[PDB]
C-alpha cells in the first residue's frame, strides 16, 4: 500500500481501477473545503474505527468520490469498500 490513507479519487493520483462495485460497502462524505480544493491540500474521510486523510487534487468540484477498498466494513472474509461522496463547502 501507498504511504496515504487513501487510495484514490477516480483517475487523480493513478488511474488504479475504475470499477464501483462490492461489498460489506458503506457511503460517507468527502468533506472538502473551497480553499483546500482549490490549492490541492488534504482533507479527513470518516471510516469505520478511526479517520482516513486524502490528498485534495487543485480545484476540485462536487459530486466526486472516492473508492477505498479494505475501509469499508469488517466481515468473515475480510473487509468491504467505501465510497464517499465529496462536497466543496
Amino acid at each position: 500500500m501507498e504511504t496515504a490513507t487513501a487510495g484514490e479519487w477516480q483517475g487523480k493520483g493513478s488511474g488504479g481501477s475504475g470499477g464501483s462495485g462490492g461489498s460489506q460497502d458503506l457511503y460517507a462524505t468527502l468533506d472538502v473545503p473551497a480553499p483546500i480544493a482549490v490549492v490541492g491540500g488534504k482533507v479527513r474521510a470518516m471510516t469505520l474505527e478511526g479517520p482516513v486523510e486524502v490528498a485534495v487534487p487543485p480545484r476540485t468540484q462536487a459530486g466526486r468520490k472516492l473508492r477505498l477498498k479494505g475501509k469499508g466494513f469488517p466481515g468473515p472474509a475480510g473487509r468491504g469498500d467505501l465510497y464517499l461522496e465529496v462536497r466543496i463547502t
